[PDB]
């Protein structure tokens, strides 16, 4: 019978805080947004925003908050937050109370937003005890959450566009005032499908997390709700990082001499349980966190939900182009769940006992990193689009400025495999290659499937034996292209790539 893992001993692998630099202060740079007082943070004490009072920017460079004066609406013109506030602070007892409410200052969208999915979870799969918990003590204090936004968020918090290599930092707090206003779908010129601006961001509101009828509905509302009762009725104290990282310059691929890394694969294990303290990977939608609140129940939706707090990237996370990524440090783990995509269920809440760096960031690192889709399987095999996924992996992987010895192992699996078209076998070399590049080493999780498991590390140690480096590995990669695919008149080649490296390294000199 198979082993369960191959390779090197996970706990040889590097991870954090042990792994970690020595950081310095924290404190805001042009590179680097923080929203809180850095000189008053101390461990298990909530972070006071800095400034102490609000400051709005309502432009094309920052978040356009719900809290501005310049959010406006017909009463003439009115406030939209005063509106805002009457809607809210009313009493809830059945799920149309909490449907009108939203409803008032989202006039336009009367028609277009179903709730019948909030309905049958409000009526049907709620039991009357947890209902009226719901609607007594829930609800009313993520109001209150909410409505506390200009006096938690008190600094603006800019858009993290296109080729900027730029962090905010922000604490848990201000993170759940921003949600429970997501959850109540106040962020304006978020919702119209002409929208201009925000086109090229992903959706916040809401709003799909309450229509139709699918059974995925509950468990998504369930797994949020969690969240909610949690942070609503003990405060977070934490902080987290976003950093949007965009590089123009890649490793020359076909001449790279830096040696393949550490493997360890395996086929049980999950990455945000084995990989703790580990570089886990989000196999990202380009809109991170794809269909959270819609149907998707995947990888990416799965981890959004469970650490809800990755959601609000969507409020300032515009869309990725090949060269970049979005990396998350310090998402708590708030619920636990079993199964995927359609049996996917919401267990039980998740006591999250990570430890905290020196800036009271839990000791998790995610990177949202998209691969491309493959309608047709043998286009990955071209070198442009090896290449792509490469430089879409490296980017996700490294950390300029950071020795390689203070880096974590890369927690990871089947990116863009399956329904997307991804090849297994490419996917696992093309990022164990990417990782050799940033010189991190590398844990694989093929959920499940064994015989990958086995394949991986066979070819692995095959490569690693015979000293092959990322330039040689390429170049084989280059062979199996322009040998058995460019002129493939089948969907798949007749020879598979494993057994085309190994036929070649052994045919050599
Ligand atoms: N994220 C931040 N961004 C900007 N300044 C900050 C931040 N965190 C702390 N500070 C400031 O860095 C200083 C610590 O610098 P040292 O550790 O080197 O000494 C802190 O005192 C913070 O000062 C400002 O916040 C205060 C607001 O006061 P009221 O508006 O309520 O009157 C005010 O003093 C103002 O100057």
């Amino acid at each position: 019978p198979e082993k369960k893992w191959l390779g090197t001993p996970i706990e040889e692998m590097r991870k954090m805080p042990r792994c970690g630099i020595h950081l310095p202060s924290l404190r805001p740079s042009a590179s680097h947004t923080v929203t809180v007082r850095v000189d008053l943070l101390r461990a298990g004490e909530v972070p006071k925003p800095f400034p102490t009072h609000y400051k709005d920017l309502w432009d094309n460079k920052h978040v356009k908050m719900p809290c501005s004066e310049q959010n406006l609406y017909p009463v003439t013109a009115g406030s939209r937050w005063e509106l805002i506030q009457t809607a809210l602070l009313n009493k809830f007892t059945r799920p149309q109370n909490l449907k009108d409410a939203i409803l008032k200052y989202n006039v336009a969208y009367s028609k277009k937003w179903d709730f019948t999915a909030l309905v049958d979870f409000w009526d049907k799969v709620l039991e009357e005890a947890e209902a009226q918990h719901l609607y007594q003590s829930i609800l009313p204090d993520m109001v209150k959450i909410a409505l506390c936004l200009p006096n938690i968020c008190t600094q603006p918090i800019p858009l993290l566009k296109q080729k900027m290599n730029h962090s905010v930092t922000m604490s848990q707090e201000q993170i759940a005032s921003l949600l429970a206003n997501a959850f109540f779908c106040t962020f304006p010129r978020r919702n119209a499908k002409m929208k201009s601006e925000y086109s090229s961001y992903p959706d916040i509101n809401f709003n799909r997390l309450f229509e139709g009828r699918s059974s995925r509905k509950p468990e998504k509302l369930k797994t949020l709700f969690c969240y909610f009762r949690r942070v609503t009725e003990k405060k977070p104290t934490g902080l987290v990082t976003f950093t949007r990282q965009s590089l123009e310059d890649f490793p020359e691929w076909e001449r790279c001499e830096k040696p393949l890394t550490r493997l360890h694969v395996t086929y049980e294990g999950t990455i945000e349980g084995n990989g703790r303290g580990m570089l886990q990977v989000d196999f990202a939608n380009r809109f991170v966190g794809g269909g959270v609140t819609g149907a998707g129940l995947v990888q990416e939706q799965i981890r959004f939900l469970i650490n809800p707090e990755l959601i609000v990237s969507r409020l300032f996370t515009e869309v990725l182009d090949h060269n970049e990524c979005l990396i998350i440090t310090g998402t708590e783990q708030y619920s636990e769940y079993t199964g995927y995509a359609e049996t996917y269920r919401w267990a039980r809440s998740h006591e999250d006992g990570s430890e905290k760096d020196d800036w009271q960031r839990r000791c998790t690192e995610i990177v949202a990193i998209d691969a491309l889709h493959f309608r047709r399987y043998l286009d990955q095999f071209v070198p442009e689009k090896v290449r792509r996924e490469l430089n879409k992996a490296y980017c996700g992987f490294l950390r300029p400025g950071v020795p390689s010895e203070n880096l974590s192992a890369v927690a990871t699996g089947n990116w863009g495999c399956g329904a997307f078209g991804g090849d297994a076998r490419l996917k696992a070399l093309i990022q164990i290659l990417a990782a050799a590049a940033a010189e991190r080493d590398v844990v694989y999780f093929t959920f499940g499937d064994s015989e990958l498991m086995r394949d991986i590390y066979s070819m692995h140690t095959f490569l690693t034996e015979r000293k092959l480096d990322v330039g040689k590995v390429y170049k084989l990669l280059l062979r199996y292209y322009n040998e058995e695919c460019r002129n493939c008149s089948t969907p798949g080649p007749d020879i598979k790539l494993y057994p085309f490296i190994y036929h070649a390294v052994e045919s050599s000199a």
